């Protein structure tokens, strides 16, 4: 198996679905990525991951490095032993996390240190040591090290961020092959910048291939903006990527912005679906359902009426409402294995209709369905 | 399939190994079995619970009654169907819950009011109203409702609450018999009470098998007065219920306790295992282990060195430490399937031994190595 083959299959505008082969497996695409939080994706073995359909999961790079620690799970086999999931993982860098969840953050061109949000115990990451921990996890595909640009953002602030991104970007692909079991044997990711600005999004772009990556995500959006922008932003950032090589659209997302996404050429996803009753958040085909919803208490049919999953199989709508208004772990199990479930029949059929030529039918009957 | 058929195949001392035969299944004896609460033994899907080899669960009636409800379940088909398990269940009264965890009881001799723990809302047990709700659940194995004697109890009102409850049995069996479905397919077991008093225990023994049962609950126990205490209590108690019934000591217990109980006749068991760390409790052959501490953070080896579960099959004592520690559910999940296994272990054991005519051989091992 190779370290890393991305191609492509099929085609349909700028929609893709194709494979990444890696020595840990084969990535259908366009792929959802379950997140892995603390070295576990929330209330599942990885047997029923698995089942899912998920060929790869994300691992968080700032929860791991906090708890456990980088150095205790490389020094016990590293993440993939650890917590029993064998195939692919993507790591993200920890920056993006340091910024949304700790205290102290200090910034400069070195890197951030920052207070740990369990203990306020000091930490540091930097495109060497993110890397460095990403190696010492184990990942297959490991991403720069950026520094993230907040929405909304002024030019000059998302040239600042995106320049700096850029040579931390370097630093990166310098840091990861320069240790050659990394080089070797797991990808590296780099990240498109430059906020909602079409100059600095072609100028990131550039800067990055010039740089040489297994794969690029487009950085910096699902940060506020809404559809329509990100869309926009979309539009005519993923064009500017090398089209060889898998386009990554970072913490994304609802249904729509994946099938929107895909549309516009992006391989790649992950998201984490809980506060305010939103635990209780099922999709369906015919849209979203809060299954706490009063409606479902006596409500017989399965979850959703046509998914495959083993939860849609087995429990009603009234038992798992019972079991969220219970908060019963069991209803945290079965509503996260059927959400996942959800999430890996729409790729698939992403993947079937764009190797069909039929795609741009699906979408639309896709979107009228949902929003109905 | 009979309704019930309890059959000893073997017998050593006062033990005792053999099958209940009933509708939904056979229960091999002696037996444990899990808690399901809230229509859900924690953290398990039913096939992981069955998969433990776990042959019978347990359902509370005090919590079934307040969320969903009685007939709410009734209307949805009954308590098998509503959270998928198709093997038998035993059903508790509801009475000692309503004594432990609600609020503003009133007790009289038709039943006790009280106030639901979770929004105040007024409720009734009864004989009558507590096999009704049991049968409205469909539970294959119903208990008569009983009033709990406190330990330390005088012996006027341990022979008071003894006199109340075999008026109650009564109560509960015409209750029971009434019902042509209930008493067609469903068990009923009644519950000895007298507190330590052997004279007590006698007279409630033959008021019991006056009215006549299928199984005999050795009430009143487990609730304060320590091992020795309730193993001096059980020598006396057990032979002066029937022989050819199973005997079923309610709530019991760490696995020392149901080793020693075995000795003295008991064939049924259940128990709950969360506070103050406790969630973090592991069993092994051992003794008991609390995987949060530090001393397992690295530590490869399983829960259990011998254990057959799943859990030992894949995942490291440092990966279940982490888990627990951070409080994932995936934490919850792991040790309560092993704790649940090694429980089923045990019992599948304490059944062969006594097949073998070694079950003494056995209980001395076992005490010698679990609390080395
Ligand atoms: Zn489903
Ligand atoms: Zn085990």
């Amino acid at each position: 198996r190779p370290r890393f083959s991305f191609s492509i299959a099929a085609r349909e505008g700028k929609a893709r679905t194709g494979t990444i082969e890696m020595k840990r497996g084969v990535i259908r695409t366009p792929a959802f990525m379950p997140v892995g939080t603390a070295a576990t994706v929330k209330a599942l073995k990885p047997e029923t991951v698995r089942a899912t359909g998920a060929d790869i999961i994300l691992g968080n790079t700032y929860h791991l490095m906090l708890r456990p620690g980088a150095e205790r799970i490389a020094k016990l086999g590293g993440l993939h032993s650890f917590m029993g999931w064998d195939r692919p993982i993507l790591t993200d860098s920890g920056g993006y996390q340091v910024m949304s969840l700790s205290s102290l953050t200090k910034q400069s061109e070195e890197g951030v240190t920052f207070k740990s949000h369990l203990d306020g115990s000091r930490h540091m990451l930097s495109p060497e040591r993110s890397i460095e921990i990403q190696h010492l996890l184990g990942s297959d595909i490991v991403m720069a090290f950026d520094e993230c640009t907040p929405y909304p953002a002024t030019p000059s602030r998302a040239a600042s961020s995106m320049e700096r991104s850029m040579r931390w970007a370097k630093r990166s692909r310098d840091a990861f092959d320069s240790r050659k079991e990394q080089a070797e044997n797991a990808a590296l990711f780099g990240i498109q910048q430059g906020s909602v600005f079409e100059n600095l999004r072609q100028q990131s772009a550039d800067a990055l291939a010039e740089i040489g990556f297994d794969g690029y995500a487009v950085g910096g959006l699902a940060v506020g903006e809404g559809q329509d922008e990100m869309f926009r932003v979309l539009d005519f950032s993923v064009p500017m990527l090398p089209d060889d090589k898998p386009h990554y659209l970072m913490g994304v997302g609802k249904p729509d912005d994946i099938v929107g996404a895909v549309e516009r050429g992006i391989d790649m996803f992950d998201c984490v679906l809980t506060r305010s009753g939103r635990n209780g958040q099922a999709f369906t085909w015919d849209g979203p359902i809060n299954i706490r919803n009063a409606r479902f208490s006596e409500d017989l049919k399965p979850l959703d009426s046509e998914c495959h999953c083993a939860v849609c199989q087995k429990w009603s709508r009234a038992y798992i409402h019972h079991l969220i208004r219970a908060g019963e772990i069991l209803g945290a199990m079965l509503m996260t294995e059927h959400n996942i479930a959800f999430y890996q029949q729409l790729m698939q059929k992403i993947r079937d209709s764009i190797s069909e030529g039929r795609f741009s039918q699906f979408a639309q009957d896709f979107r009228a369905r949902y929003f109905a």
